């Protein structure tokens, strides 16, 4: 439930698993990498000609890359899953996010 999310953490008001169209319950790193590479290709700014559309592509690309960075790193993913599961533990979740970075 994205009402429990903080805009400044992780994928903001999207769930990073949803961003990459991967399933938390059927997760593995092979599937995650394939999903990232396909969506990164799709949203890459080289694929569009004009300056304004390239900015819009970069905007989305940033989210795709954040989702992959969060889920591919074992420690970040453990922190992320805890955050999803414990939205009321605000200080702890913020601390773990910023500590890792
Ligand atoms: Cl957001």
């Amino acid at each position: 439930n994205a009402v429990g999310f903080a805009p400044e953490l992780y994928c903001g008001l999207e769930n990073c698993y949803d961003v990459l169209e991967v399933n938390r319950e059927e997760f593995d790193k092979q599937k995650l990498a394939k999903a990232y590479r396909a969506l990164a290709r799709k949203h890459h700014p080289d694929r569009v000609k004009n300056k304004e559309e390239k900015l819009l592509a970069e905007e989305r690309f940033r989210v795709i890359a954040t989702a992959y960075e969060t889920l591919k790193d074992d420690e970040a993913k453990t922190n992320y899953d805890y955050y999803l599961d414990h939205p009321d533990q605000r200080f702890y979740n913020y601390y773990q996010y910023y500590r890792l970075r």
